[PDB]
């Protein structure tokens, strides 16, 4: 149907916008602390602590499968990256501090993204 094609165009468009957001958020992690999943070879007990791991590479896979239906779903995953880190690592670590900085600097990008999604009407 034409409707299904229209839908897929918007989803494709949403994906295009979120790819830009994802690149902007990742730039706020210059140390690449959040670029890849936490290594279960290096941190063998990680899943005893964190039940829903997330990282930028995994977000990117889902993004390219057009697996984010709306901005809220994308934001949930971003929040998992930060929130997992701020629980696993103590306040006086480079890891916790990197998450705080990513949270604070990312809020700007995400505030804008929410306005653009609403405005251009991508869902
Ligand atoms: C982002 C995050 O929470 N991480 C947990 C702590 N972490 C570690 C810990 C121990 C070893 C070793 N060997 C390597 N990396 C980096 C990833
Ligand atoms: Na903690």
């Amino acid at each position: 149907s034409m409707e299904q094609v229209a839908m897929e165009l918007r989803l494709t468009e949403l994906t295009r916008l979120l790819r830009s957001v994802l690149d902007q958020l990742q730039d706020k992690d210059p140390a690449r602390i959040f670029a890849q999943p936490v290594s279960l070879k290096e941190v063998p007990d990680y899943l005893d602590h964190i039940k829903h791991p997330m990282d930028f590479a995994t977000m990117r896979k889902r993004l390219e499968a057009q697996g984010y239906k709306n901005l809220h779903e994308f934001e949930e995953d971003f929040d998992l990256i930060i929130d997992n880190c701020m629980k696993y690592n103590a306040r006086d670590t480079v890891f916790y501090r990197a998450a705080v900085r990513l949270r604070d600097q990312g809020g700007v990008v995400l505030r804008q993204a929410r306005r653009e999604v609403d405005s251009i009407g991508l869902e």
